[PDB]
């Protein structure tokens, strides 16, 4: 059991643009979640070898983490704000698929998801 390569943070065969929404997702949404006290388990891909979680990448076939989302925003990987919001949703959903109710990681995901929703609420037009 080993780790997959992390998600792509670059697509050479994809146009790029700067929008108010993408800038807000990096500078306000991601930055706010990144600095939250419960951010640390979500700042990098799950390392199944280091943490000894051999069934993680048997159960989770669409991994996502805030380190990947950060790099995607910084590299102008996303064309649509929807793509970035979908990646956050995937990250939270994976946590609820793999882990059990009352697990520390699940209550941490709940706290971050609540904050995420409050910040996306004020996403500009
Ligand atoms: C609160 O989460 C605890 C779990 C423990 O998994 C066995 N965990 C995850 C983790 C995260 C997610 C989203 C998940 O689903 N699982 C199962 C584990 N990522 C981690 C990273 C670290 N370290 C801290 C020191 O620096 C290196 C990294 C330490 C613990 C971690």
């Amino acid at each position: 059991s080993m780790n997959p390569p992390p998600p792509e943070t670059s697509n050479p065969n994809k146009p790029k643009r700067q929008t108010n929404q993408l800038q807000y997702l990096l500078r306000v949404v991601l930055k706010t979640l990144w600095k939250h006290q419960f951010a640390w388990p979500f700042q990098q891909p799950v390392d199944a070898v280091k943490l000894n979680l051999p069934d993680y990448y048997k159960i989770i076939k669409t991994p996502m983490d805030m380190g990947t989302i950060k790099k995607r925003l910084e590299n102008n990987y996303y064309w649509n704000a929807q793509e970035c919001i979908q990646d956050f949703n995937t990250m939270f959903t994976n946590c609820y698929i793999y882990n059990k109710p009352g697990d520390d990681i699940v209550l941490m995901a709940e706290a971050l998801e609540k904050l995420f929703l409050q910040k996306i609420n004020e996403l500009p037009t």
